[PDB]
């Protein structure tokens, strides 16, 4: 997250870190045994880390649970990043509490102008490289489909939306991949892609979660 703020320990209780020897992606806990992330975060050997603030220090509220299975969306295209969504099942159910909690799926799509919270352990620099240890947060509005398409000619599908600031300065970045965009207590987006970070007229692009609720529910119900 570039141009954000330090969230505060366990203030974003649905935020997970995906770890394969190191943090490589964010995710969102949607029930006691399932995480939603980006399909571009797919790899084998995933451990889900919940209750994290400082990802380099065991602070006492963590639960570390290995993934038993991952399900990449059947229509995910890695070139275009269309349908950039994946489900991860935990080998055992997380113990839910005030610091480890699920986030509700949307019942309807959020509109341009809706204020959301984006979070992650990604790069905090727009030019250089600096990775924070503690979770960073950014309040950002959803941008109109028209401005999103104008920002990225030929690249925005019906499964994507832009959020952030056309002036730049405040954005998601590398390492935030797969993490949450939460608006009014609903998971509306997944950190997906962009062009650099916090650059003028290049806002973050997010997977449009409301399009996938039926798939998520049916997949969970049979797996
Ligand atoms: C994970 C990620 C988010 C964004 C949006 N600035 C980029 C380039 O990479
Ligand atoms: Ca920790």
């Amino acid at each position: 997250i570039v141009g954000g703020y330090t969230c505060g320990a366990n203030t974003v209780p649905y935020q997970v870190s995906l770890n394969s020897g190191y943090h490589f992606c964010g995710g969102s806990l949607i029930n006691s045994q399932w995480v939603v992330s980006a399909a571009h975060c797919y790899k084998s050997g995933i451990q889900v880390r919940l209750g994290e603030d400082n990802i380099n220090v065991v602070e006492g509220n963590e639960q570390f649970i290995s993934a038993s299975k991952s399900i990449v969306h059947p229509s995910y295209n890695s070139n275009t990043l269309n349908n950039d969504i994946m489900l991860i099942k935990l080998k055992s159910a997380a113990s839910l509490n005030s610091r480890v909690a699920s986030i509700s799926l949307p019942t309807s799509c959020a509109s341009a102008g809706t204020q959301c919270l984006i979070s992650g352990w990604g790069n905090t620099k727009s030019s250089g490289t600096s990775y924070p240890d503690v979770l960073k947060c950014l309040k950002a509005p959803i941008l109109s489909d028209s401005s999103c398409k104008s920002a990225y000619p030929g690249q925005i599908t019906s499964n994507m939306f832009c959020a952030g600031y056309l002036e730049g300065g405040k954005d998601s970045c590398q390492g935030d991949s797969g993490g949450p965009v939460v608006c009014s207590g609903k998971l509306q987006g997944i950190v997906s892609w962009g062009s650099g970070c916090a650059q003028k007229n290049k806002p973050g692009v997010y997977t449009k979660v409301c399009n996938y609720v039926s798939w998520i529910k049916q997949t969970i119900a049979s797996n």
